[PDB]
């Protein structure tokens, strides 16, 4: 997250931190995700497509720091890793950038809700907020495009939804942006998602309910004039989510 503010998992208790185990034992951060039910985390396919084996992954809930064991956290293996069969990528845009992880602890358990572990509601189909609505994004991704390191402490920021019509302008993204994607940005382009935020939640308030409106997917750079963050539009994937969970 470029700009914004530090936070803790209490302020986004559905946030899942996803890591990969390397061949020589090391463990590195991969991507964010969101707990949509006790056994299911939703994320982005592009996070996993290079290493698509479920046994490589570790998922944490209730975790506010990248490399420290937050009191109350839970650790899970990935029982199933479900990538979207119509995924594609070109130089910039990911299509159908959505993935499900069925989580299972070593004791064979799913998530147990606490002050630091809660689910996020899915949106109603084809029901998104209007352009200009402020939404929040959360993640452990880079604080500056040029950074080598990820922040140790979780971050969040606010971005505004951009109309498809605006996002499809040539000087924005043209036809790289589809109706299954949502664009969001800061009016001054000063805050955004960035590398390492992929898979994490774009959350908006619809009818007084926090709702998983988007999943962090792609962008040209980060916090860059005329280059919004692009998000998988969750409200256009409900049958896929329901059918795979
Ligand atoms: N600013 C949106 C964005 C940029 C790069 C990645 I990787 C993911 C999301």
């Amino acid at each position: 997250i470029i700009g914004g503010e530090f936070t803790t998992i209490e302020n986004q208790p559905w946030f899942a931190a996803i890591y990969r185990r390397h061949r020589g034992g090391s463990v590195t951060y991969v991507c964010g995700g969101s707990l949509i039910s006790p056994c299911w985390v939703i994320s982005a396919t592009h996070c996993f497509i290079d290493y698509p084996k479920k046994e490589d992954y570790i998922v944490y809930l209730g975790r506010s720091r990248l490399n420290s064991n937050t009191q109350g956290e839970m650790k899970f293996e990935v029982e199933n890793l479900i990538l979207h069969k119509d995924y594609s990528a070109d130089t910039l845009a990911h299509h159908n950038d959505i993935a499900l992880l069925k989580i299972r602890s070593k004791e064979g358990r799913c998530a147990q809700p606490s002050r630091t572990i809660q689910t996020i509601a899915l949106p109603s189909m084809y029901n998104d907020p209007q352009f200009g609505t402020s939404c929040e994004i959360t993640g452990f991704g880079k604080e500056q495009s040029t950074d080598y390191l990820y922040p140790e402490q979780l971050k969040m920021t606010v971005v505004k939804l951009i109309s498809h019509r605006e996002c499809q302008q040539p000087h924005y993204y043209g036809s790289e942006v589809t109706t299954k994607m949502l664009c969001a940005a800061d009016p001054q382009w000063k805050t955004d998602s960035c590398q390492g935020d992929s898979g994490g939640p774009l959350v908006c308030s619809l009818q007084g309910r926090m709702t998983l409106t988007g999943i962090v997917s792609w962008g040209r750079g980060c916090a860059l004039k005329d280059k919004p963050g692009v998000y998988t539009r969750v409200s256009h994937f409900l049958p896929w989510i329901r059918s795979h969970t």
